[PDB]
């Protein structure tokens, strides 16, 4: 088809969406399902049960909160069809699912039956001519102009560093935790109750994670900040009123380096990645050591890139090169780069066609991706 | 199953503690207002021609004032007496008020919140049974108030005669663990300036005279944005002129009886102020809604008209609310009248017919088809 | 080197003292101070404008009832400071305070400013030798001679399923929500409220929670108990009047398995104890449904034990043996723990000195408690 084709990076928090060759995705949304749970009385309430997007946001309050994916993983498919036709409907990306193919982009390691769903609903419910599932951080290495180095993507439910060498992700060097900005935002919302504040509502688990968002920093040494009393700032709360935070601010995102804080039998982020890069041939070690690119926006985290630089440096070699690169464009990277893969006419080449997947099926839809 | 007797025109029926307006819907205003009391002949008659009956509800009860004693069915939002409950709105149907039928239209009846269950059950029976109206919506008063005011959003701050209450309201979606309520309203006051007067050296022991006590509350008194400076000050004695010609002096009783309203513990019931039930009502809803819940307040009900009402209960909000939240009290021209113009114009519309409870559907299931389609 | 240690469980509705090594706490009493809020006026009435344990329920009508704590928080620190020494007062343990090591309790996930004031205010206002912090579930699991199981706690202000491994609280699996035996009573005062018999005064909320104690239910079905004609059992007030209860006899203490019906999206208890236990290790989960003890004043509704059984085997898996263990001293079991940790020797060990309070202060029962 010669019409433009639409880029969809469904992460585990923020969905961006999107038609190709766009250098930004103009409607990037939360991932989660609002359903009222207060019992109109009126005639003339707020038509309909189900709230995605920014009116979800904007009766935030009103509603109960439901996230259809955890640890990138799709728990409830029904919110997901329901937030994929919202890609679609009127109030953002004006288009029919027949007219434009679609380029989903999903996170590494997944299970099978994840993908076959997924084609499923993309190919059944949706009359998509055209559908590509490909990687969050094979994507983000695209976005940045290079072909060799390794991603540290790090988003709201998974956290993966991907080394790629000359484009292709190397799949047997693939790390991937489970610990992510969600399992920060829990974490800071227990500290939260360890100050005596209770965010106990679904609803105020999304002022959790502005307070995350807003008010939390990486100490460059754990044990030094931990034992000094730190100076307590004040946030502002959407009803206007206060709360001090404290040494919360620094003890929340440190589950990143210590998954142990929470009893997570995993590694360290840092771990990750220099278990990622020791797991290829030494030839292309220093090479990948020198191109690190982060992405993902738990990677955003005020003094994340130097704490990161010195758990690296602790764990990797002595006398290697290491390069921590931050672009700007951190939470749009991967959609960035899928845009950037979708350009190109060879993309043409890469889908699966409708036809393809009713004669083979998932078999098709398996051996076109890598 | 299309000309049937629920199409006609629905009757709105706002009964209060203090006064019940009546009216048909679609009407701009309740045409038939009247105080909700029941007035017995006190005295001895002893002339053929002299008023006919034993029972004197509405103008008659109000121009015969003194030749009676006044009974008030309903006290604190709670009917007390239900004979004489029934007998108003018997009255509210005769050929004074409506002349009409109250077999042939439906009923929108108003009830405060967080009443008992069997209030709700025995306006249902007597409405179903004693009148055999065809299909009855008992109603809250608050959304009536949103309805009537235009909007959808809003903290109705209701005070009537007999009970006050806050009911956040957002979206059109009611929170019913934020409703507040207390039972001090326009006849606590009046009670309570009954008390001051006594210790002014007026005695109004006489029911009939609590009327008098009412219309004094109405005209000379007031409400003080600074309670102890003038607690502390002694002011100029208001002159109020008695039905028989005779004149008083209220002086400090003027401002000491609405200051009620503020302060329950003035008569020992350890309750919330009216301002500390709209804030309470505000902070136990969702945080997200609050702020809109503070641009969004309306005030309702009679003994919300106090001069100097809507300042004070700015300057106590204001204490209370969080720093920097706009604060925005709106209330409707006709206070006493916004109820029963948002009842009528609830009833006006096509999706009330899917609301009330049919009578025959109240036959099959009981006071359980009440419970559910009401709030 | 001092006194035998003085056991303090200071619960949010009733605070039980006495020493270690008793078999029961000799000195319980509600924990509220009364005020008196009456004109007085002749010489020989009342003395004193403060009025705690027996002293106010004798004259209870007359007093205004004020609660210090609330959901195991103290929220005002001057009514906590009268009552812990009207606990060393004459009337209840007849000792100077600068004379007794003293084990205070505190629930679980509390603020830290909570206990850095508690211990400030035991080291300066009563000047106690020694200090040491508990937490309520592994003292009652303590008492219970168990060492390893679930301690669900339901008090008054806070209930919280803890479990413990070997005498060690896992504090990545403690499960805490605030819906307690108080929430319950306010819950019961709103639908007697809603059957007509109103109570306003802080001193009817004690008529109310005698009403919650003496005639309230837990129904094993609540839908069928629903839709059934009530009994309306008749209950006889302080005064000679009497109520009839009927349906909100059993619709109170529903509230501990439903929060909901006050608009609280919160857990409920029996979902409390299932989280517990399910996010605890996969290991330990076969020995944690074996072993539930259950604490607290809000587990002594009829039909509790029989009422979380038949929830905890709706939520729990298969072919896993649940043992729910009801203690009859289930008010004191924690004040018996108490007991018991204190009068082992390593108790020694464990309290924080006044010398060490001293020269670190709030550092100091930091690592302690810990
Ligand atoms: N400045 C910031 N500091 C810390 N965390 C942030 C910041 N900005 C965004 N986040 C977190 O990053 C997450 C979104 O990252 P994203 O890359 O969109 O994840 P995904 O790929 O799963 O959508 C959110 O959960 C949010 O909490
Ligand atoms: N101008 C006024 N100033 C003070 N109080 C008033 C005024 N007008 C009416 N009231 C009081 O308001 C009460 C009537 O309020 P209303 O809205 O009828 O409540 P309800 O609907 O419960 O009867 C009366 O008891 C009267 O004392
Ligand atoms: N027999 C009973 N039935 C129901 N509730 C009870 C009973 N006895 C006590 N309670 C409730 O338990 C609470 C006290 O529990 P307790 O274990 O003392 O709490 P805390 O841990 O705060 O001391 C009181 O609020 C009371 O309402
Ligand atoms: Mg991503
Ligand atoms: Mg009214
Ligand atoms: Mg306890």
């Amino acid at each position: 088809i010669a019409n433009q084709p639409v880029v969809i990076d469904n992460g585990s928090g923020v969905i961006k969406a999107g038609f190709a060759g766009d250098q930004i995705p103009k409607y990037c949304f939360p991932n989660y399902v609002g359903r009222p749970k207060h019992v109109r009385v009126m005639a003339g309430a707020l038509e309909g049960d189900i709230f995605i997007g920014p009116k979800a946001e904007e009766h935030r309050g009103l509603l109960s909160i439901r996230y259809p994916m955890e640890h990138g993983i799709v728990k409830d498919w029904n919110d997901m069809e329901r937030i994929w036709q919202y890609v679609y409907s009127k109030d953002q990306l004006q288009t029919f699912s027949e007219e434009h193919p679609v380029l989903l982009t999903e996170a590494p390691l997944n299970p099978r039956k994840n993908r076959e769903r997924a084609a499923e609903v993309f190919f059944e419910t949706f009359n998509v001519p055209a559908l590509f599932i490909s990687m969050q951080a094979v994507l983000s290495l695209y976005a940045t102009g290079r072909t060799t180095g390794v991603v540290l993507d790090s988003g709201d439910g998974v956290t993966h560093a991907v080394p790629i060498y000359e484009g292709f992700a190397m799949p047997h060097s693939i790390m991937r935790i489970d610990i992510a900005g969600r399992d920060v935002s829990r974490f800071l919302r227990l500290y939260l109750r360890k100050e005596g504040y209770d965010f106990h509502s679904s609803s105020e688990f999304e002022i959790v994670k502005a307070i995350k968002e807003r008010a939390c920093y990486l100490s460059i040494n754990p044990q030094k900040d931990e034992t000094l009393e730190t100076e307590k700032a004040q946030y502002y709360l959407p009803d206007g009123s206060t709360i001090e935070i404290g040494p919360s601010r620094f003890r929340a995102p440190e589950l990143l380096f210590r998954p142990d804080l929470i009893g997570e039998e995993s590694e360290g982020i840092h771990e990750v990645l220099v278990f990622a890069i020791q797991k290829s041939d030494m030839d292309l070690r220093r090479t990948l050591f020198s191109n690190i690119v982060l992405s993902g926006g738990s990677t955003l985290f005020k003094g994340f890139g130097d704490r990161l630089l010195s758990e690296v440096k602790k764990l990797a070699p002595k006398d290697v090169k290491i390069r921590i690169s931050a672009p700007q464009e951190r939470l749009y990277s991967t959609w960035i780069g899928g845009s950037i893969l979708a350009s190109l006419d060879t993309f043409k080449k890469m889908w699966v066609s409708k036809k393809e997947y009713e004669e083979d099926g998932a078999r098709s839809i398996h051996r076109k991706t890598f």
